[PDB]
């Protein structure tokens, strides 16, 4: 559509994407959940877990708006999450980098509200001794910002998911919790938030 | 040919392969097939199966057309994909990223009808149980856009294929039927539809 | 050289290397030959086979051509195959991508004849029940263009190579013919033409 | 902020990656730590160990400083590695490539000191053959420039971590030294600076 | 350095690092090492070597000098060697693309010498049924520019090294020697030179 070209040209013109889009030492809330899609695989001997997360992730760029009478018809667009500020959210857990499974596009809207969803392959450290217990194994994932503070990157949790937990695996999905924390670490003057999934699980064996 | 270089010129000038190419909130129909070429294997333990297939993709962007009589002799053009706009379709059980096989190519007509046909090498989750019975395993996959609705990205089935399957992989097929579907989400007002196929196959043994 | 430098600017300049360089609706001929460096292996249970081959490839592109008097001294360029346009061609039994083993350069003479000379380790499906029998597994590779028919891309067979085979292999080669035909394909009005490489060989235990 | 956009402009204006931000023949000093995370495994028949590290590297930019009243608020950015020169630190004992686990942002305050702490997971080589046993095995980490003598960087170490060590992995680690040395090679007028790490660690069982 | 900064701007702007840098028809002389730093594995069954080699290579590139009193202080420069040309040089025996473990990165002195020594992790093609006898197994390590003959790249051997060898890895160096070549192939009218590694080992059992 020629509103939507439009509507693009602006972007590449004044938009650099390397800065957090903080107004007014107000921080960027980032909303941030989780839909556990699989276990694939326990590593007994190495204490790793095999994944796929749908991460659900959410923010406000107020650098993103436009004026709806000025690009008439245009609600919403799909557009490179690579083009965008995106929040550096990292799994402390994680062993290896995560495999992207999803196109890697993000929605926004006219008020520049980013919409990104990415489905990711991830393996990560667990002590999983219970995994063949009634108890099962019950693993942390913590998610959180690596290089911002709560002031500029306020970090929030949203309702999460069971329904999307493919039932033909060979792991049980006993439950899953989840926590919002504040910490301070040493280094640094100002806390860091993180969300922390609560997940526990048992083979069907 | 002197004609196809000019024709190359005019694209790299106005052209951005991140806005789908709707006009007049008409959406843009992309028709989707599938031949699935090869099972190369099926991970009884993870519910893992190995494919290779060939999707045939076909849509209309009328920013491509050109008029003939302006560019005698230029019929179709071989060009990269990553320089058009493309359907961001996705296979909703994948467990692994694509590995294309092919090069990366699209061919366009005079009117803007672009064709793109990866063949790819991708792994899959599916119940495979029964894969050992006279039954066999029945597996979907279903395929469609992370980002676009049906008003936006309206996609359409078509004529499918066992005549490209390899006779000599130790997997034999049964069948293959297909269906497309309209679901709408919690989120979202506008219906987004889906390509499904299902594969009956089962071990030669 | 600085006729040299003065002679790559030149290229930059006005060449796009998406663009098959064909003229006045004559062909681009492409001579192609192989030969087999190494049968790595051959998976029995999967269907595969992992070789070296060296692929032999030349065409005259009519852009890359220049007056030896008004760059004196300079007969040929060696050249990054990425800035020059180079045929689609395709192992049409491949079931993961090329690894090219080889610097990824060109050849390019001053009447803008190419060669381009890419060894590659390549694994691709074939029914090699037969390996350890006499008669040995006997496995047809198959190349061709994936997007340019006959009168765009003219593909021609060239004398082959038993003498590059590495003797202490396991598997030992009994033969090499090659073959080049036409054929048609439900879509489209013109030939596409291929160049298929039959190869017998044996376990020598 | 607004502030923050414009001072990341003035980056891309003048600065260059590339050069090590030496000034008037004094050289860079290099602020590096290391915490060991984990032992993820240990290969007893390829003398290989499998860790993630946590490095902590900082170094003083000059080019990077700014006037906290021009740019008032801002304390310190979040920036690419990518965009900024870094240490091309090396570690020696290492038969693969890293595997950068958090996101390759460094964070800069504005008399251009710069924080860059990357998480790794290296695979490297060391003499295991004592991990089943009380006194276990003892592995060197030597790390250092690729390039750069002591008058250009001066590698200096900092104190160090068992904190980090998860408790759950199936090897414990027993003591962790650390060491700078300056050494010359029979190449180099000048001598190279390293900071190694004696880690000595054991199998539970 | 700000002479440093002036130093590489000047690069960019009029160097094209696909062009040999030759000069009056002389050739570019490489002088060429190799220090064995690893046998990581021995493969029996499939006729594979896994190497870890430190290369050193030199060259002068005449594009690449300065004059000293122009950018006084700078004495040589550490850059990338991917903004230089670099010679095009094989590992014959190769079967996988080498794994570079170093900095990519070259020093240049004013006078346009370069030096780039990477560190490769690699994987080649060896007879090495006599691994576990006393004489060993000998395999020849032959590399060579792929698309220069001697009168444009003049490929020269210096004095190698066996006191980096690893002394803890499960296979002992008996020995190590080096001889260039020129040969002919039936192709072309002038020589290719090759600088060949034998290299003995065997089990140490
Ligand atoms: C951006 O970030 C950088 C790094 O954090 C900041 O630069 C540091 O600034 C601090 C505070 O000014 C400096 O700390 C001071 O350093 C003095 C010199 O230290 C060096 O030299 C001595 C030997 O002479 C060594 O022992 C020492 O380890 C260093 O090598 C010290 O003498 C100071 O100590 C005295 O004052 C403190 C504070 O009151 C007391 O607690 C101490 O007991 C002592 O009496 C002091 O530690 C530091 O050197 C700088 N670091 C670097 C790496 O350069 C920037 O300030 C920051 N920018 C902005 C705008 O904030
Ligand atoms: C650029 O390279 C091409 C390919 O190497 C050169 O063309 C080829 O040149 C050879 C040798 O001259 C030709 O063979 C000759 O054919 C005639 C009969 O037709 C015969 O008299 C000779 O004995 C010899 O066999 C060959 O046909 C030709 N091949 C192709 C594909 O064009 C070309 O000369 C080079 N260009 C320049 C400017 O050097
Ligand atoms: C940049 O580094 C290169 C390599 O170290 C320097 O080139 C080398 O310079 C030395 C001393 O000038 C040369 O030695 C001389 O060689 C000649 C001819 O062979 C000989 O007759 C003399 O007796 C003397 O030994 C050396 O050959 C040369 N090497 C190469 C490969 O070119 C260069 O000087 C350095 N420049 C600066 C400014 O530091
Ligand atoms: C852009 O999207 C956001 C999020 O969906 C919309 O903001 C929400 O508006 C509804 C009420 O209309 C409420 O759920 C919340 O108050 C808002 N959510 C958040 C997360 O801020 C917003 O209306 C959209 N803007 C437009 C113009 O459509
Ligand atoms: C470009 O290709 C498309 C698809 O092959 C052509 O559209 C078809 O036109 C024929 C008319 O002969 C119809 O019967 C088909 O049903 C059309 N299909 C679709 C999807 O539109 C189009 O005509 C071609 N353009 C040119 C100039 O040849
Ligand atoms: C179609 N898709 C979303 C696409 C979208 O709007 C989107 C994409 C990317 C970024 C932002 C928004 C909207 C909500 C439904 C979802 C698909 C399903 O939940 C799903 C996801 C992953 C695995 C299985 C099933
Ligand atoms: C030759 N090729 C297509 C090439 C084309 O025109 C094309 C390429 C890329 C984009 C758009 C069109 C046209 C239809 C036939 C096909 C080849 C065979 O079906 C095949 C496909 C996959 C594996 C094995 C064999
Ligand atoms: C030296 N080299 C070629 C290099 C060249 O001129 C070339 C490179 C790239 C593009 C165009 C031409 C020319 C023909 C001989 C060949 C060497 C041997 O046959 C060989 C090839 C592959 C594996 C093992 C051995
Ligand atoms: C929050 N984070 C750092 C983030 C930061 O300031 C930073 C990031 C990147 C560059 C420069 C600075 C500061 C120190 C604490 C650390 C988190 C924990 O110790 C940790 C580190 C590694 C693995 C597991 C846990
Ligand atoms: C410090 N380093 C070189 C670094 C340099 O100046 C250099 C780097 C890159 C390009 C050109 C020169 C110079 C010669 C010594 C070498 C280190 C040692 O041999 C070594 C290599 C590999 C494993 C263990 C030890
Ligand atoms: O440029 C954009 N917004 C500024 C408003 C100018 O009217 C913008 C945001 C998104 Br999402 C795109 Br695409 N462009
Ligand atoms: O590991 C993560 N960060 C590194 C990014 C690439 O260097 C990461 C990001 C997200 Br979202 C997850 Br889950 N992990
Ligand atoms: O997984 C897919 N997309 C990922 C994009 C990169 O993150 C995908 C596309 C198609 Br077509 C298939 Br099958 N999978
Ligand atoms: O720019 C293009 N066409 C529009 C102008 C008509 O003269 C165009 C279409 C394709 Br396909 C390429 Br390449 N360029
Ligand atoms: O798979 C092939 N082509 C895809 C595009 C580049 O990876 C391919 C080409 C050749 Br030659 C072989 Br063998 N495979
Ligand atoms: O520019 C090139 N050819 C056109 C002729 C201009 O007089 C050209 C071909 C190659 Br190969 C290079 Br490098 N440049
Ligand atoms: O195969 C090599 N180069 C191909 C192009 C770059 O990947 C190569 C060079 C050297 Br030195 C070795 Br070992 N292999
Ligand atoms: O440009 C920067 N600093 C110089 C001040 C000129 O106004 C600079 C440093 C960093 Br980190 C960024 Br982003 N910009
Ligand atoms: O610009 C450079 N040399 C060209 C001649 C001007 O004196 C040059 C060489 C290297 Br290494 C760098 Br960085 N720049
Ligand atoms: O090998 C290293 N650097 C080369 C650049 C690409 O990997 C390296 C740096 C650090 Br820190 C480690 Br551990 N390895």
């Amino acid at each position: 559509g020629e509103f939507q070209r439009k509507l693009y040209k602006e972007l590449v013109k004044n938009y650099n994407p390397d800065v957090i889009p903080t107004q007014r030492d107000r921080p960027v809330t980032v909303y941030f959940s989780l839909s556990l899609l699989q276990i694939m695989d326990v590593d007994e001997k190495n204490q790793v877990v095999d994944v796929v997360i749908w991460l659900q992730m959410s923010w406000t760029d107020h650098y993103l708006q436009w004026n709806v009478s000025e690009y008439p018809g245009v609600k919403q667009v799909s557009v490179p999450i690579s083009s965008l500020w995106k929040p550096d959210i990292l799994l402390y857990n994680a062993i290896e980098r995560p495999e992207v499974l999803t196109p890697q596009l993000a929605l926004v809207n006219s008020s520049g509200h980013v919409q990104y969803l990415p489905s990711i392959r991830q393996r990560f450290s667990c002590d999983v001794s219970g995994v063949d217990t009634e108890s099962g194994a019950t693993c942390k994932l913590k998610f959180g910002s690596w290089t911002h503070h709560s002031r500029e990157l306020d970090l929030q949790m949203q309702e999460a998911d069971i329904s999307g937990y493919i039932p033909y695996s060979r792991f049980e999905l006993v439950g899953v919790t989840q926590k919002r924390s504040e910490r301070f670490y040493e280094c640094c003057k100002e806390p860091y938030p993180d969300v922390t999934f609560t997940v526990t699980f048992r083979k069907k064996g």
